[PDB]
């Protein structure tokens, strides 16, 4: 078995080897990369996503959400305030303010010290999930406004069409700005460009240990937990890497870079933070080994995760017997 230890895996393709996306996520596959629940590629040095960030200023954040937390400091919940919208130079201009900007630091292992330490203490301003892309339409490789589509994989992996479409999300972070833990809608794989600015930090567990860290979850979230049997759909937990060490959770952490991409695979829960002012921009995708974990996701049914038109037809075809309180949730 490839990776047995379920290591973050960091591939640098060739310019020949980014023509077929499919062909390298396969390759990847091949070498146990998903074992890891993450992977990092480094394009090749000749690719660009576009030829400059220059004029992006104008870019409207129309909800940007404060990140509040309750708890201690490695074992919290956040919520999301809606804040008044602002352009993307706003955002640029208070996240690079005295009240937000990163601190003075020596490597990012500092950094990443100073995170969980101090996080709790502010309430930093997130623009997420902001449909759009960054990508030149004439950059033909690993462009993620232009990849195969999850409808069209289910109808050439199982032959039912199905309503739905499939788009591109812009995220602009500043410094304490946090994913929680939290797996893909309908357990799919992602993958995140970092366009610009400041370094992702991510935490990642390996698929075959998800459960693991549900337990846990379940045991530090208690009225969360009776609250709703896959309350990590929420996307509002975070716990430590020293809290998940002293619970003897396998996982794995590493830093993303302006120009890297991530690939999150099926069941890989993750979270992480940012190191100050950033764009990234993500979509969610399937391959034929997603189909199996697809019709096994959990899901939310307490209302409290509200997603996309498109997820319906996943659970409809995929999940029948669940379809019916599943949609309950949805309206
Ligand atoms: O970058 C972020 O805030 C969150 N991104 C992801 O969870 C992802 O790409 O799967
Ligand atoms: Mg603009
Ligand atoms: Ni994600
Ligand atoms: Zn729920």
């Amino acid at each position: 078995a490839q990776n047995p230890n379920c290591n973050i895996m960091i591939f640098h393709p060739t310019k020949e080897e980014f023509n077929d996306f499919d062909k390298y996520i396969a390759y990847m596959e091949s070498q146990g990369a998903h074992r890891a629940g993450l992977a990092k590629i480094i394009p090749p040095k000749e690719w660009k996503a576009r030829e400059t960030y220059d004029n992006i200023s104008e870019i409207l954040i129309a909800t940007p959400l404060q990140q509040v937390a309750s708890g201690r400091a490695g074992v919290f919940t956040q919520y999301h305030k809606k804040k008044k919208a602002m352009t993307v130079g706003e955002y640029r201009h208070l996240a690079n303010s005295k009240k937000y900007q990163t601190p003075p630091h020596q490597n990012f292992e500092d950094l990443e010290r100073k995170y969980w330490k101090n996080r709790i203490y502010n309430s930093p301003i997130y623009g997420a999930d902001i449909s759009g892309s960054l990508f030149d339409e004439n950059t033909k490789q690993w462009n993620l406004g232009h990849l195969g589509t999850i409808q069209d994989l289910l109808e050439k992996e199982c032959g039912v069409v199905i309503e739905g479409v499939n788009t591109p999300y812009l995220y602009f972070g500043m410094w304490k700005t946090t994913f929680a833990w939290h797996t893909e809608d309908m357990d799919l794989y992602s993958i995140n460009y970092l366009h610009l600015g400041e370094p992702k930090t991510w935490y990642v567990v390996p698929p075959e240990h998800g459960q693991r860290l549900e337990r846990l979850a379940r045991e530090l979230f208690p009225g969360s937990s009776r609250g709703c049997g896959a309350f990590l759909r929420h996307k509002v937990a975070l716990i430590s890497p020293t809290v998940l060490k002293e619970n003897g959770i396998p996982f794995n952490r590493i830093t993303q870079e302006a120009g890297e991409f991530m690939v999150t695979f099926p069941y890989g829960y993750h979270a992480g933070f940012n190191h100050g002012f950033n764009c990234a921009e993500a979509i969610n995708f399937a391959t034929p080994r997603w189909i199996d974990y697809g019709k096994m996701a959990s899901q939310c049914s307490c209302g409290e995760a509200r997603v996309t038109f498109s997820m319906d037809a996943f659970v409809r075809i995929l999940q029948p017997e669940r379809y019916d309180l599943w949609k309950r949730g949805q309206d």
